[PDB]
C-alpha cells in the first residue's frame, strides 16, 4: 500500500516543500502512458509526467541508448567534444527552419532560457526583456524575471528592465475595436506603452507559442508575424520558448513552423530530453558569430555531455521514424472531438482549446458569464485521480480553472478513450 | 583519427561556442580515470571531467542503477513522490551535520544555488546577497549575480543588491595588521563597508569553502566561524556552495565538517550526481517550515525525478561503503607530496595548496615576486595534453595561472604516479 | 540691441546647454504680463515665465516682502524655526481640503516630488511608483524616474520599480468599449497589467491633475475618483503634483478641489513661489506621524528658510484678497472663447482644451485625420515671437504640436485681447 | 518670549518633521554673525546657518542687489537669457581653474549633483557611480544614492550601480602597510574590489574635498591626485562637490586649487548663493560639447533665473574685493589655535581638524582609546546654546561626536574670541 508510514514519515521530515501538495500515493513503476502506485494500480498519465515524456515512460529505445552510453561515454570536461553532441547539434540544425544553424546543449528549460536571454543581451548591448503577463519560463533569475504567471512576490526586486504585455486571449477578450476584439491593435497599444517606458535598451521579447502554464493560450492568426515585426523595428531579438510545444506536440515539429515565423533564438527542453535533463538553444550563424566575437560565455558542468546528447538524438530519431508528429494530429483530433462531446454533455465546460496534443479545458460556473468555477475544477481533478487519471489544473487570475492535457505522442486510441471515459465520470461525480 | 573532417566541419557549422576552445580530439569512450580519443589514445582525467566524475567514468555500479531505473521509474509529474527521492532526501539528512534536515532535489549547480538564494530572500523578506570577489556559483541570473570571478561584463546590470567582499588569500595577502596578514581584521573591514552600503536588506552570504574557479583558495583557520558570526549578527543566512567540495573530495564528507561550522543552507551538485545532472539544497527544519508558510516555490520539470535520485543514492552508498572519503586523504597526501617534489625541481611552481583531492598549483615567473607566469601555464597545459594528461588552468587578475587538480576518488596510486610523471615531463618540455 | 557680440560670445563660451535653444534676445527688464528686450521691445509673457509668475513680473507686493525679509531674516540653520515658516505651513493647512494638515517647505518642484515619493516609500515599506506615460515631475532621480514624457534615454537604468500607465486622452482615444472610448475601462485594463508585473511592492501613484508637459491633458470626469480607489485597494498613496495647477490657475485654489478627491500627499512649487524657488508638500497628520515614527528624513540647506516662506505667504494673501482664483475663470473664459473663434477661422486648430488659465491648443494638418502638424507649430511659435508674443509648444509622439498657454492671473482683458490678436496674425503669416 | 503657545501649537499641528528636533526658540531677526530670538537674545551663528551665509546674515550688499532685481528682472522662461546669468557664468569660468569653462545655474546642492551625475552618465554611456562611505550629496534620487553617511535604510533599493569606497581618515586609520597607515594603498585596495564588482559601466566618482557631514574629514596629501588617476585609467569622470568647501571657506577660492587637481565637473551651491537658493555645475568645453551633441537635458523652472544669478555675482564680487579668501586663513588660524588651547585644557577634545574656516572638533571619552564620547557631545552642544552659541555636532558610526564649525568669512576677531569663550564654558559646564 501507499501507506508505508516509514515512507510518509521520512517524506514529512526530510523533504523541502516547493509548490503544491504531494500526491498521496507512492509511485513504484512507470511504463508507456501509465504510472503505477504501490498497490499496483495503474494511473493513466495524461500529462506525460511534468509534460516531458514524449515517448511515454521507459521507452525501450530510450532504455537502450541510456544503457549503451552509461557504460561507454558519460560525462566530460566541457572543452571536450564527442559524437553524440555534434550529431545532435547537426540534427537540430537540419530539422529546424532555415535561419537556425547552431546549437548549445544544456540541461534544463530555465537554463536554456537563461542562455538565450544572456546571448540576446550580449549581442545587442542592451538589457530590457519583454514577456507575456501570463508567461512561464523558469525558476532561475532571468527566467523568473520574465515569468509573470506566478512567483513574482516576496522574493525581492525582479531583474532591472523587466516588462510584460498582455497575451492575446480570444476566450476572454479585453481590447475592442469597432465592436471587435482586435488583438493586433492590442499589440500595437501594448508596444506603445513599452516604448514610452523603455530606457532605450530593449533587447528581446521572449514568448511561448502556446502559453501552457498561462492556461493553454494559443497566439491567434497573424499575431506572431506581427510580434516579430515589432521586434525587428526595435532592433530586438525574438526568443521562442518551445519547452512544451517543441518536438511534435502541436502537430508540427516546432510550433513556429505552423506560422512560418522563425525566431532569432529557439529554446527547447522538456520534450527534447523525454524525461531526462537535456535542453538547448538554437540560433542563427550570424548571431552565434557575433556572440562569439563578443566573448559569449555559458560554461556549465553538463553542457555538451555525451549521455544526455545521445538520448536527445534517439528521441529525434524515433519521432521522425515513427511519424509521431502526424500521430499528434490524428490522436489530437480524436481527443479534441471527445472533449467537445463532453462539453455538449456538461455546461461546466466553457472552452476546449489548444493544438495537436497540447489541449486545454476551461472550467466555468456559467457558460455565459464564463464565470470561473472555483472548487469545481479541484474536485474534478480529485475524482479523476480516484478514477485513475492524472490531470493537472492551472488556476490564474480572472480566468476559469484550466486542465492542461498532454498525453504521450505514443498514446493509443484506446488510451485516449479511457481518458475520455474517466474524465466524463469524474465530472458527473464532482457536480 | 581525431581528424574526421565531417566531424570538425559539423562542429564548426552547428555548435554555439560558449567559452574557451574545443580540444582538438574526438572523445569516443571513457572508463575509470581515463578518456580515450579516436585513435584509442588514453588520456588520464585529472579533473574528473568537469570536476564531477567522483567515481571515475562509467562506474559499473552507476551503470547498473541507471539501467535498473531507465527501464522501471524514469520521470514523473512533480507532485508525485517515489522511493529514490525519499531515500536520497533521508540519506542526505543523515549524513550532513545536525541542523540540516530537509532536502530539495534538483538538476544543476546554478539551479541549486538559485533555489537557495530564493529561499533566503523569502524567509528574510530581504534581497541583498554578499559573495566573494573571486567566486563562481553558476551562469543563471542570481547565481551569476553572485559570481565575481568572471562573466560580469557586457550583459546588463546585475541583480539589485549584489555585493562582494575580498576572499582571504594567504598566498597573496593584502591586509596587514602589525606587520601581519590579519584575515579576520580584513573580514571586519570588508563588512563595515557592506554595512555602510546596505539599504538594510542583507539576506544572505553565499560562499564556497574552497574557491575552485577562483584559484583553489581555501578559507583559512577560523575564517568560517567568523563569517557565520557576521551573518548571525546581521540576521543573514549563510549559504554554503559545496558543488566542488561536497561528497568526500576534501577528505571529509563535507568541507563544512572540517571547520565544524554548519550553514543555514547547503548546496550540492557536480559530485553528487557523479556526471549526471542531479543537485540539491539541504536546509534546517525551521527554515523549511517558514519558507513553506511563506509559500516557497521552486517547481521545475525534473525536481524529484526518480532516475537521477536513484543515481545519487548509489553514489552515496559506494562512497560510504568503499571508504572513498578516507581514500581522498590518502591519495591526496600522495599527490600533494609529489607536487611538492616538483616544486623542489622547478622554480616556476610557486604554491601547492588545497585539500584532499582538490589541489591547486600556482605557476609563477619569480618565486619571490611571485610574478605571474603568463603563457608558461598554457604551454604546460599543452604539453600535458600531448603527454596524455588532461589538466585545467584558471587564470585570474593579479594571480599566477592555476592548475586545478581533482582526480577521481577511485584514482589509483599508479595513476597518481603517472600523472605526476607526465606533469614533470610537461614542465621541462615547456620551459 | 540684442546683438551685443560680447554677450553672445560669452553665452556661447561659458554656458552649458540644457535643452532647447536660447531665444535670440537679451531680456533686460520685466513687469506685469510683459518682458522687455534690449531694444526695449515688450514681449507679452503668455507662459508666466516658466509657468510660475502667477502675479506677473515684479509684483510690487512681492518686491516689498522680499525687501522686508532680505534685510531682516534670510536663511537659517534647518533646526531653527521662524514666523514665516510656521505661518505659511498654517496657511497651507487652512486652504487645502480636510485631510491635508502638515507641510514641508522646500525649494523646487522636483525636490517636492522627491520628498513626497520618499515619504510614500517609507510609510508603506514599499518602493514601486506608478505614473502616466506622458508625465513630467522633474529632472532629479525619483522625479525623473516617474517622468515619461521625455528624458528616459541614454542616462542609465531608471529607478527600480518604475511603471507607467497611459493617461486618459479624450482628443485621441485608444481604448473602446461598445463603440465607446471607455477611459475607466482603460484604467481597469492598465491596472491589471501593473498588478501582474508588480513584485508586490506598490507604494504610490503620482499624477498631475492636468498633464502640462504632456500636452494639456485634463483627467476626464470621474477618473480621479476612480484612480484613488485603485490606490486604496492596493494600499498605495496617491501623490498629486500640482506644480502647474495649484494656487488658483485652473479656477479653483487647487485642481483637486474641482473633483473633490483629496490626495494623500499634495505637492506644490512653481506658482507657490511666484518666480522664486519655493516648493512644498502637504500631507495628512496620520501620514506625517508615521513617517516621523519611522525616522523620515529630508534635510536640505533651504528647507524652512524664512525669506522664501515669507514670499509664499504674501502670494497666498494677494491671491485670496484680490480674488485671483475667480479672475482665473473670468479671464480663462475670455481667452477660451477667443481661441475657439480662431479655430473657426483656421482649420489648423484641432483642439482647445484646458481649464481656467491653463489652456492648450493642438495644431493639426487635418482636423479629421487629426494628423499632426509638424513644422507648422514651429513657424507659428516663431511668428508669435516676432509679433511680440512669447508662446511655448510641446511636441509629443503621435500627437499634434501643442501650445501651452498660461498667462498671469493678474492678466488684463486688454492683454488677453492683444495675445489673441498677435496669435491670429502669427497663424496667417505662418500658413 | 519664545513661548508663544499659538506659535508652538501651530508648529506641532502643521509642520512635517524632517530630521532632528526643532530648536526651542523663535528666531525673529538675523544680522552678521548673529541670530536673535524672540526675547532679543543674540545667538552667535558658528555654522553660517546651514553652512551657507558666507557673508553673514543680511549683508547690505546682498540686500541691495536683491532689491535691485526683485523690482526689475525676476524670473523667466528658461529659454530666455539675461545679463546676470551670462555674467555669473562668465565669472565662474574666470575664477575656476583652467579646464572648467561652462556653467549651468540651478537652485540646490542636490540638484547640482544630479545635473552633474546625469551629464557624466550621458557622456560616458555608462551608469555606475562611486562615492565615499561617509559622503553627503543630497536628498534627491541620484544624490541620495551616492550618499552613504546616512539615509539609506527603509526607503527602497538605491540607484542601480551604486558603490562606495572608504574615505581616507587619518584620525582613525584602518589600513596599514609596514606598520604604517598607507591611505594610497587603501585606495588601491578599494578600487580593486570595485573593479571586480563593476559590470563594466563605471561612469564617475563623486567626492567632497572635505567630507563635512562625514565628520570634517580632509583628503590627505596626494590622495586626490591619486583618485583622479584611478578615474582616468577607468574612463570615469571625477565630480567634485564643493557645496561646503567652495567660494573661499578653506582658504582658497576652491578646495581643488589647494591640491592642484582639477575635476571634470565641479558643483557648487550653499556658499555660492549665500543663503538664497542658487547652485551650479561647471565643466570643461569638451564635456559640454559632447553632452550637447548627445542631447543633454536638465530643464527646470529656475534654471537661468536672473535674480538668484544676480545674487551669486554680487557674492563673488564681495569675496574678491574684500579679500575674504585670505581672511578665511587669518581667522581660521586664530580659531584653530583657540581650539588647540581648549584641547590643552580638556581631555575630551580628541582632535581638531579641517581647513581655513571649515573646522571640526572630535569629542572622545579617552584620548587614547579615542573612545567616542556619547552624550558628552550633546550636553556640550546644549550648554553652548544656553551660553548663546549655535553649534552642530554630527555623530557617525565608530567615530567620536563631531562639532562642525564654520563661521561667516566676515566673522570678526572679537566674534571668534566670544565663540572660543562660550565653547570653553560650555565644556566645563557639561563635564
Ligand atoms: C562552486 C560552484 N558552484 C556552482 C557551479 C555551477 O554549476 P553548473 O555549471 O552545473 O550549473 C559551479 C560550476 N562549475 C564551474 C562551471 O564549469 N567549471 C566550473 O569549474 C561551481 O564551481
Ligand atoms: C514554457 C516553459 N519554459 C521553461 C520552463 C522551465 O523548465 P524547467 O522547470 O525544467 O527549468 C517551463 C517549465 N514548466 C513548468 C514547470 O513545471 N511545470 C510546468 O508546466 C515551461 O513551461
Ligand atoms: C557636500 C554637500 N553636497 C550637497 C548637499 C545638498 O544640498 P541641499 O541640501 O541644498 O540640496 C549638501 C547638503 N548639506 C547638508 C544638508 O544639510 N546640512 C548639510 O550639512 C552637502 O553637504
Ligand atoms: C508638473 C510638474 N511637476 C514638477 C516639475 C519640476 O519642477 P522644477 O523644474 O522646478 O524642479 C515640473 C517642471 N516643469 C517643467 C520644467 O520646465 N518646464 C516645465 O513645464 C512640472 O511641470
Ligand atoms: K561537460
Ligand atoms: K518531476
Ligand atoms: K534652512
Ligand atoms: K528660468
Ligand atoms: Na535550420
Ligand atoms: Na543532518
Ligand atoms: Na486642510
Ligand atoms: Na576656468
Amino acid at each position: 500500500l501507499n501507506d508505508d508510514a516509514t515512507f510518509w514519515r521520512n517524506a514529512r521530515q526530510h523533504l523541502v516543500r516547493y509548490g503544491g501538495t504531494f500526491e498521496p500515493m507512492i509511485i513504484e513503476r512507470a511504463k508507456g502512458s501509465f504510472v503505477y502506485d504501490a498497490d499496483g494500480r495503474a494511473i493513466l498519465d495524461f500529462t506525460s509526467g511534468q509534460m516531458s515524456a514524449v515517448l511515454g515512460h521507459c521507452h525501450p529505445e530510450i532504455v537502450s541508448v541510456i544503457g549503451e552510453y552509461a557504460g561507454k561515454l558519460d560525462h566530460l570536461f566541457s572543452g571536450m567534444l564527442s559524437r553524440p553532441v555534434v550529431d545532435l547539434a547537426t540534427r537540430l540544425a537540419n530539422i529546424t527552419p532555415p535561419g537556425l544553424d547552431r546549437a548549445l546543449l544544456l540541461s534544463t528549460g530555465a537554463e536554456s532560457n537563461e542562455a538565450a536571454i544572456r546571448m540576446a543581451k550580449l549581442v545587442t548591448g542592451k538589457y530590457e526583456i519583454v514577456g507575456f503577463a501570463q508567461s512561464w519560463h523558469g525558476m532561475t533569475g532571468a527566467a523568473a524575471s520574465a515569468t509573470y504567471s506566478a512567483g513574482r512576490k516576496g522574493v525581492g526586486p525582479a531583474a532591472v528592465g523587466s516588462f510584460a504585455i498582455p497575451a492575446p486571449f480570444t476566450y476572454r477578450p479585453r481590447f475592442e475595436r469597432n465592436g471587435a476584439y482586435d488583438y493586433l491593435a492590442e499589440l500595437d497599444y501594448a508596444f506603445d506603452l513599452i516604448d514610452r517606458q523603455s530606457s532605450g535598451n530593449l533587447a528581446a521579447f521572449i514568448a511561448e507559442p502556446i502559453l501552457s502554464s498561462g492556461g493553454i493560450i494559443e497566439l491567434p492568426d497573424g499575431y506572431m508575424a506581427a510580434l516579430k515585426r515589432k521586434c525587428e523595428a526595435r532592433g530586438m531579438l525574438l526568443i521562442l520558448d518551445e519547452a512544451q510545444t517543441g518536438v511534435g506536440r502541436t502537430g508540427t515539429m516546432f510550433a513556429c513552423q505552423r506560422d512560418g515565423v522563425t525566431p532569432d533564438i529557439l529554446t527547447l527542453s522538456k520534450t527534447l530530453g523525454a524525461g531526462l535533463p537535456l535542453a538547448a538553444i538554437v540560433t542563427s550563424a550570424a548571431i552565434e558569430e557575433r556572440a562569439h566575437e563578443l566573448g559569449y560565455l555559458f560554461y556549465t558542468t553538463h553542457v555538451s555531455d555525451p549521455l544526455p546528447a545521445a538520448v536527445g538524438l534517439r528521441v529525434l530519431d524515433v519521432v521522425q521514424r515513427d511519424g509521431l508528429v502526424a500521430r499528434a494530429n490524428v490522436m489530437g483530433d480524436r481527443l479534441r472531438r471527445g472533449l467537445l462531446d463532453l462539453m455538449e454533455r456538461f455546461d461546466c465546460i466553457g472552452d476546449v482549446r489548444g493544438r495537436g496534443l497540447l489541449l486545454g479545458v476551461e472550467i466555468v460556473k456559467d457558460r455565459r458569464t464564463k464565470e470561473p468555477a472555483d472548487g469545481l475544477g479541484a474536485k474534478i481533478t480529485r475524482e479523476c485521480m480516484n478514477l485513475g487519471l492524472s490531470m493537472n489544473i492551472v488556476q490564474l487570475p480572472g480566468m476559469g480553472g484550466v486542465f492542461r492535457i498532454a498525453p504521450p505522442l505514443t498514446v493509443s486510441e484506446d488510451e485516449i478513450d479511457l481518458g475520455l471515459s474517466l474524465l466524463g465520470q469524474a465530472i458527473e461525480r464532482a457536480l
